[PDB]
Formats: C-alpha cells, structure tokens, sequence
C-alpha cells in the first residue's frame, strides 16, 4: 500500500487494513485485538470461516455474522449476498470481515467491494488484492480467478436492483 486509494495498515500481525471508517479488513483475530477493534468502534465481525468469534471476543457487545465458505466455491450469486450483508451492517457502524489468512476468502470479498460497491475496474482492485501486504500470490490463486471473468456490469447491475 504506496496508493493512498488502498487500504491503510493497522496492524499487521492479524492483517489489519482499514479500507473506510465504518470497513475494516484482516485475517484471523484474537483476544488481544479486542481492544484495538474498540477504539475502531467495531459494531459487526464477519467471518468468512468456522470458527466462532464469541470464543475470543468475550462478552464484547458486538453483533457476529457468522458466512463460512470456501473460496473456490464462491460464485456471483455468494458475493451479492455478502455484500448486501457487509452494506447492512456499515449503515449499523464499522464492520470488520476476515477469514484465516485475510488475503484469499477476504480478499476476494474485499475486491469485490472495491469493484461493485466503489465502482473501482477490476485491474485496479485486483492489484490491491495481489499487491498491498495481504499475501503473495500463490494464497490467492482461487480469489485472482473469480475476480477474473466475473460479470462487473451485471453484479453492479443486481445490485441496484435489490
């Protein structure tokens, strides 16, 4: 991230990037972000895996929105409803969604952002997912491929509608 239009690293440990005030992106969190994701004033966690955010969020009064998946399983239909859920939850305050590694399942996500809700072309988000410090290519060989091919004008399109 030398583009100011990518997203600003917070902490790099859980691979925190800060795309807007009410968007945050990273990979696998503990108990001792807890803390961090207050003073962000985190209203919603997604998880883009199993693993039950309550474990190590305590009694944190935030809402968990629990989208387990798999990134080479994803299609059109999975990234407009995540979407519109990531959408919902930003008009209830900031939002963090992540994943194991933040770079792959949440890079996707993130792209996808970038592209349907930003209006940013598909080049220019998948040059922050490949390159910005979330990972080397090789983690997101299944997010680079969506990416590609998919229908930018009909995911914009779909989305207005709903």
């Amino acid at each position: 991230t030398r583009s100011p239009a990518w997203a600003q690293a917070v902490d790099p440990s859980i691979n925190l990037y800060r795309m807007s005030p009410t968007l945050y992106r990273s990979a696998l969190p503990n108990a001792q972000s807890v803390a961090l994701l207050q003073r962000l004033q985190v209203k919603t966690v997604v998880s883009f895996i199993k693993d039950d955010d309550r474990a190590w969020l305590g009694q944190a009064p935030v809402r968990v929105l629990s989208l387990p998946t798999h990134a080479d399983r994803v299609d059109d239909a999975e990234v407009l409803s995540v979407l519109r859920q990531l959408q919902a939850a930003e008009r209830e305050g900031p939002v963090l969604m992540h994943s194991k590694h933040g770079n792959n399942r949440t890079g996707l996500f993130a792209a996808m952002y970038r592209i349907v809700v930003q209006g940013w072309d598909k080049q220019a988000a998948l040059e922050e997912m490949q390159h910005g410090g979330f990972g080397d290519e090789d983690d997101m060989r299944d997010a680079s491929a969506y990416v590609r091919g998919a229908d930018v004008d009909g995911l914009r399109l779909a989305m207005a509608n709903g």
